């Protein structure tokens, strides 16, 4: 693996990289795993660059999808909305290394942080991409996962019991009820991230005192044309889930951590002028009509966030070997789904 | 045909998204592996915003990530047709009102000067692809391997191949290896197929001296020796692929650029490619040029060899009505003629 990494960096990267020896190669693990492993690759600090080649890069090893992912990543790189792309090959890619950390769950609620996520998401949403513009993604995905879910058979008792509790809700009928609520909820179709969680938002080192330009959104692998309401509602759902809990089930869920109407309004108040550059010049009461209906829009689409990820999580409980309480997480999402219906009175 | 309506309806914005099937228009441009079409809105329909009134559909036919990433990158940089949609069966691209150049137009001073400048621009780009120049001989070794094992059923083809194999193609490749390894040439991002048929003359730009053309169809592109891209383009001055009768090409060795015409090309290329060249002395400029002439005339030998070999393989597998074996023989004849000229 060291040898393979060396060879990619040597052949894809220009300048000092082109004549680097194996023994001069510096690599270390950024992330392990069975898929999307990450490595930091660098020049000896004693090595001069010959030009504007990077001193350090990120290697991503994978471990239509591939074609679309790659075209998407390249376009974002060209537009300065994602890491630059230095090299692409069957088994992975080389990207810009961005010194940074990810946001913690508790930081999503900080006013400056949420204001900037809103601005960044709005920008993302206004971009033109060469992808199918028809919003079949949301329900096509849920239908895909539901089919799988109804075929699952566990052998171990605890998983058997957890599954039968979830199935007892009549998921097919419940998905038809959700389709109906969303049928009557107008929402623009935009280019959505679909996974805007803290773990996919970088706090960029050097600018943690910058007020409006300290973040970058990454990991656009679930991205697609989709209802705007899904992206924002999904993001609001993620204020409640903390994935860094060190004991089983490896997440904490807190329903009271969902943004208040006042926190929701602060977010959409940054989103709207960013998406519609003239918005601020509208009559104050058209502004209020817009905001109130959008609030209803995103809180209805938040239900699809629960439903989609709950179903996904049940499929993972069968096919993934990652250490995570997938069945416990699906139940957390379905608990939130029903609570949010009771909140909305639906 | 409803497939095409659906892709345009689904991938294209504005007035395209609410389009009914009975208002959709599609015309052919090239039948057959890369079938070309021309889809458009009704002349009565008004645009809601940006959307193109007309687009080009490309079908991958019989056969992806690299070519698609390349095409997307060139679109973003304004160096290729825009990319409007991408799917497993093809892509929708911007439609550029233009025509291709004719072979004879390659030698016109203003045309030649611009191609040189465009190629220099292509040559300076950074692309996320392998920078080792393994393409040239890797490709030639690959086609040679296929050539040594193919069997024709037709007697004419069997005899044409026999004459070609009689040159001792493996030994001649090693002869070309020693020549080229002794010939320095910088590695750059090469088009690799810069012929008249891949150069657009843009509509309404005919009077522009310096900006009337666009380079297209970068499917063979890779990091490769700069000498190849230039020597290859010089060879293309000799081949006219629009001839109306079998073998569907004309070859003319006398149409290879004179020294004068070659210097005219490189004198436009060089200032456009290396930033410091314009400010060099007359005498350092002439030194670079003379060495560049030796460089590219030598690499032109690889253009005849590679495409001769390629053309033998195509004779086996291609459906296209084209005299592939005769073209292969035309390329090997020019190969040997150019060696005699150069004294190598």
């Amino acid at each position: 693996t060291r040898r393979r990494a060396y060879l990619w960096c040597k052949e894809f990267l220009p300048g000092a990289w082109r004549g680097l020896r194996e023994d001069e190669f510096h690599i270390s693990v950024i992330r392990g795993g069975l898929s999307n492993m990450l490595f930091q690759c660098s020049l000896p600090d004693t090595t001069a660059t010959l030009g504007d080649e990077p001193r350090k890069v990120l290697l991503r090893l994978y471990g239509e999808a591939m074609v679309l992912e790659s075209v998407m990543f390249a376009i974002l790189a060209e537009r300065s909305l994602g890491p630059k792309l230095y090299g692409i090959f069957p088994q992975g890619r080389l990207e810009q290394f961005i010194p940074s950390r990810r946001l913690d769950t508790e930081e999503l609620s900080l006013p400056d942080i949420s204001a900037e996520i809103a601005e960044k998401m709005a920008t993302f949403h206004g971009m033109k991409m060469p992808f199918n513009k028809e919003p079949k993604w949301l329900f096509g995905t849920m239908e895909k996962y539901l089919k799988e879910v109804l075929r699952i058979k566990f052998t171990e008792e605890s998983r058997i019991k957890k599954l039968h509790k979830l199935l007892s809700y009549n998921l097919p009928l419940e998905l038809e009820n959700l389709r109906s609520l969303l049928e009557s909820t107008p929402s623009p179709v935009v280019f959505c991230h679909n996974d805007c969680q803290e773990g996919n938002i970088l706090l960029l080192e050097g600018r943690e005192n910058s007020e409006k330009q300290k973040l970058m959104l990454i990991d656009f692998e679930y991205s697609s044309y989709n209802y705007r309401g899904f992206d924002i509602g999904n993001h609001f759902c993620e204020w409640m889930y903390d994935y860094s809990y060190e004991k089983y089930p490896f997440f904490r869920a807190n329903i009271r951590k969902y943004p208040t109407k006042k926190q929701q309004l602060h977010f959409i108040s940054s989103y709207l002028p960013a998406f519609q550059n003239d918005f601020e010049n509208l009559s104050t009461e058209e502004k209020s009509i817009i905001k109130e209906e959008m609030l209803l829009e995103v809180n209805r689409f938040a239900l699809a966030s629960h439903f989609l990820w709950g179903l996904w999580s049940i499929v993972q409980a069968k096919i993934s070997s990652i250490e995570f309480g997938y069945m416990d997480y699906a139940q957390a999402r379905f608990d939130a789904y029903f609570h949010q219906k009771r909140k909305l009175g639906v």
